[PDB]
């Protein structure tokens, strides 16, 4: 009765966690886990429907490739997916048409909704900044995260007067980056995880709309909502929003 | 050969909100102040000047009168009078039968950022184990929790129907610790001097949690919507209910 | 050369992080790790010079009897001090001068500065409310740790007019608990851990304090702390604040 | 018999905080407008009125000349001005050794939530691996950041002398990502439509961390911190730095 569900990289930090959650999930039932070594023909020896996939990008076209030929829907948060990359994912889905691959960079639920309601508010008020806070450890500064919402951000704002500044004196570095005219400030800060802020302001009003992750397995939820819901969209979809269902 | 603005009339003028409309119609270089009615002036007024739309935030008490009026006369009408039962949005509609071309806009609520707030709020509900509602006003506020939680908790618990209550292993509490409940969803009422009106909306699964916040600093935060709904109210014929369809998400 | 430093109530949640965390510290030694069971002539044989003891209300006075009478110093995080357990601390120290045993219900550092801001800011604005949030397996609302800090703020707000509140009409809880005049709010939401907030106004400007713990073993870095500087007070204290120095 | 309140007199007076302190001391029942001078005034009208204290925000190119005069007759003075180097402190100082009764204060923050703040900030620095300051200001704004924030990071600064630098694993960045360095504390700057004046120091170690916030809603929240101090500046003779001292702290 349950689902069966495979998941690739399955030694790796990502798809162990996967292994688990998929174990403890009563309506899914793991039918294979594999990593470097094994052969993909375990997958369709083992009956799976839909494979949770976060390898390296140097295996994930291999994978994706047995995966369509044999109609095994894929759940994919592997990076590196060039637009070359995506058009061979696309046309090897042509000639199997019933079948459904999800390629997402973020996975975790409240990340996902608040880069959309990020993209939703843009346009209508007159100044945008992104404050993202992270772990001392993080080596990245701004975040993927922060650089992809402060993006969508600026594309939304299209046409627009970029946001107001007055500052005329400056110490180098206080105003934050500059990500397509809008301010990123990335703290750094022990005790913290993963957080993000973005704030919008005219005159009169402000609204802010903030994520925080307090555990590093906090996008397991929507790794299991995306391998409930793949078969639902025939084809390629790119991000886990369109799978919400937002109206 | 540059046309003159849209000839815009504001009922109500000499209260609170229709002042400051009046100000910021007449700020405004694509808009003309056509009417600046309060009790006593005759509606003919804003056919004697050609006025095309209206602002009203007049009294529940008159303000079926004015659209009656209005809708004859097919001038467009941005209403923020409150007092709207089922009975009198049905009223408006079949009188808008008879002018096709003439629209109204009813509306709760014109603040941009508490109109996309509540929107959020919608959207993200279904997805979270728990959600709770924190306002926070200045001290001299009569109501709590505001009638801006109160309708933002319903829609959330309308949008989590079929889903599990909130968890809450409380077994021990000093009366009041957990807030009111709104069909299901806890609110709870800040009374704080040297605020003015603030609401928080918060989601959360174990691991995450996700928070909408809407500050208003200034009482007059309203202005830039009603301006909105006065420039875009013609593109849709006969009623509508919300300011969030004109926003276009 | 490093301080020799016992733990009892070893086998008990708290004591058992004490005990990792010891065993970590590069200028501290774990010389003992008792449990009920384990005789307390085991803490002198092993030349123990200061316990942690988080053990429970019935078995504490034993200890600290024992402890007090060999000079052992003490920091003690068990509860179910009355007035007069305090007093028979008090007496059993008069015979031991040098001997310093502290007592305290928080041991976070951030926890203990966040109480006495609020109670050096109380008496300096017109309102003053307290908003906790917690993981939703707590079973008392609002939290300890909220309830004391509201009292404190009471007490430093004698003499002062009540909050300023027009509320006429009202849902029944929207207003929260009533903690000797100051409300206290109680969020019990999924996905936090402990939380708070203080929240002081008057017309013009706010002040929020908060603290945040994302970890339920953020206590350990004042337990070691107190450790560290116990023998600088003779005698018995009563809470961590004290001992932080605050100029 | 009831005594009549203190004699106040105000420097600056059609200066904005002045025209401001202005109003709020005629609003205050225990005190008495005794002057209200601005350039061209003769400070002879402070004695002619038998001024007691008086509160001055006027220039840094003035006020030396004031205080001289101010402290010549015995006057208090409430001193909100900036510009005072080590050399115009000891000025001061020279000045109060013959009028022993005198007191001035010299106060760079008059808001009793922002000197509340600074202090939390200085008291907690040295208990936290990490120190960060975020402050938000209205797009109007000049400097970045604010003056409050430099001086903020500063204490901190030298509350932590003698603990690690802030860890930090930072290899790869866009320029400017992580804020202004003051002290070896980062600084981040948010300049926003709609915010007013905004601070938020955050401290940080595994496990745990302390926020401090303060929120300036309305331009004149400095008011009642020179209330404050006009009223109890005389329990300290001679010169007082700071508002800190008088909150008793
Ligand atoms: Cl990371
Ligand atoms: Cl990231
Ligand atoms: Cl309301
Ligand atoms: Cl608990
Ligand atoms: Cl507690
Ligand atoms: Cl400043
Ligand atoms: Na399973
Ligand atoms: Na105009
Ligand atoms: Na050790
Ligand atoms: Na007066």
């Amino acid at each position: 009765s349950g689902m069966r569900v495979g998941v690739l990289g399955a030694k790796g930090k990502v798809g162990a966690t996967m292994v688990r959650a998929v174990a403890a999930a009563d309506d899914l039932t793991l039918s294979a886990e594999l990593d470097a070594g094994d052969p993909l023909s375990l997958l369709t020896d083992g009956n799976t429907e839909v494979v949770i996939d976060f390898t390296h990008p140097d295996v994930v076209m291999g994978n994706l490739e047995f995966l369509i030929d044999n109609g095994i829907h894929a759940v994919v948060g592997t990076t590196g997916f060039t637009a070359e990359r995506f058009q061979q994912v696309e046309s090897w889905l042509v000639a199997k048409p019933n079948t459904s691959v999800l390629i997402a960079p973020n996975f975790a639920i409240g990340a996902v909704l608040s880069m959309h309601f990020a993209k939703q508010a843009a346009r209508f008020f007159d100044s945008a900044e992104v404050i993202e806070l992270h772990h001392p450890h993080k080596a990245d500064a701004p975040s993927g995260t922060a650089a992809r919402t402060a993006k969508l951000i600026a594309e939304a704002r299209k046409g627009l007067p970029p946001n107001p500044d007055a500052t005329s004196t400056s110490l180098p570095g206080a105003r934050g980056a500059d990500v397509d005219g809008i301010p990123v400030h990335a703290v750094r800060l022990a005790g913290l995880v993963a957080h993000q802020e973005v704030l919008f302001g005219t005159e009169g009003e402000t609204l802010t709309i903030r994520h925080d992750s307090l555990d590093r397995t906090s996008f397991v939820p929507g790794v299991l909502l995306a391998v409930r819901r793949i078969a639902e969209r025939p084809g390629l979809t790119v991000g886990l929003e369109p799978l919400l269902d937002l109206h």
